[PDB]
């Protein structure tokens, strides 16, 4: 299910930062966070950790299909244990960091970055705080 | 027009901490942030700074009309500047701060605290940064 969602119209890519804090319910499930864009809410950034592998997923829903899969092995979670994941945008690549280290980069597929409006968090993470904060470019 | 949105379908109050930073683009213009209870997005708890008058009013719609405005005895804000406001709720009052001290509190009307998911920000602020924290 949907979990939290945002919306800043003016484009909250590139140059904003998204921290996300809490935890899984789960050591089977699985998250994910999504960076919308407008029109038609494509997914420009799909985010997504699956436990029951130990991967994270990235993706992009562009023209109504997912593209090419990137999977990442390196897999800073563990079940009902407390996380902190930052998703940072430049002109280039989302950058996630999770409890302060760099996991990945994910370069731009949808290249309309101002057209990236919505946030969304879905499925099994028990959310403590969201904070989405203009961080400026290089 | 509409600033910034967020919705949390389990319910963000009581409990929960809303920081927005930011500032006016005018001296003389107002914003608000609203909190706003579902279903039908309705306005629970109001809180609108008025820069053409420095006067901050708080209400709420409820039983289908706008109840006694609230105007704050202070207006703490200066327009064009930077400031941090949070609010937070617990079972009795929406509490305010600027730069963590307390401007107001306004006691809640609207009882169904659970069912308020939504916060909304609009007209004269230009958004530095949302945090919307579980205080647990
Ligand atoms: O690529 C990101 C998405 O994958 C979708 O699941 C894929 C799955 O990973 C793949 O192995 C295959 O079975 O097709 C599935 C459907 O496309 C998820 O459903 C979607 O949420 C994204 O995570």
């Amino acid at each position: 299910a949907l979990r939290f969602e945002a919306l800043y119209p003016e484009g909250m890519c590139p140059g904003w930062s998204v921290v996300v804090k809490g935890k899984t319910s789960s050591n089977t499930s699985m998250f994910e966070i999504n960076f919308l864009s407008h029109p038609g809410d494509q997914i420009a950034f799909h985010f997504n950790p699956r436990f029951a592998s130990s991967r994270i997923v990235c993706n992009s829903f562009l023209a109504n299909h997912w593209g090419k899969e990137e999977v990442n092995k390196t897999f800073p979670f563990e079940a009902k244990e407390p996380f902190q994941v930052e998703i940072y945008s430049d002109q280039d690549y989302f950058h996630i960091f999770i409890d302060e280290n760099k996991i990945l980069q994910y370069k731009h597929r949808q290249k309309q970055l101002s057209s990236i409006t919505k946030l969304q968090i879905l499925n099994d993470i028990e959310i403590s705080s969201v904070e989405i904060t203009k961080r400026g470019l290089y």
